[PDB]
């Protein structure tokens, strides 16, 4: 949770019945380079939920889910053919 790092914290999850930002219901804390992690210790039942967001964060990511902590790997530089 820094600024202007990851578009995560900011990012919001779908709970039960109602909606929170990613750095609610887990503390992010960045572990590698390039690899966000958000323990969810404090909504380990909201973790999938978490992981939705980010793929329904018309971010084509594949987040990762280790027991309360989850992982978001960072892609490489320059996405796909990008040329307009």
């Amino acid at each position: 949770g820094s600024s202007g790092s990851s578009g995560l914290d900011h990012i919001t999850v779908v709970t039960a019945d109602g909606k929170v930002a990613l750095n609610q219901i887990g503390q992010i804390s960045m572990k590698s380079p390039q690899v966000i992690l958000v323990n969810m210790a404090s909504f380990p039942e909201c973790t999938a939920a978490a992981i939705k967001a980010i793929r329904e964060s018309g971010m084509n990511l594949n987040p990762e889910v280790e027991g309360t902590l989850i992982r978001v790997p960072i892609p490489k530089v320059t996405s796909g053919p990008s040329s307009g």
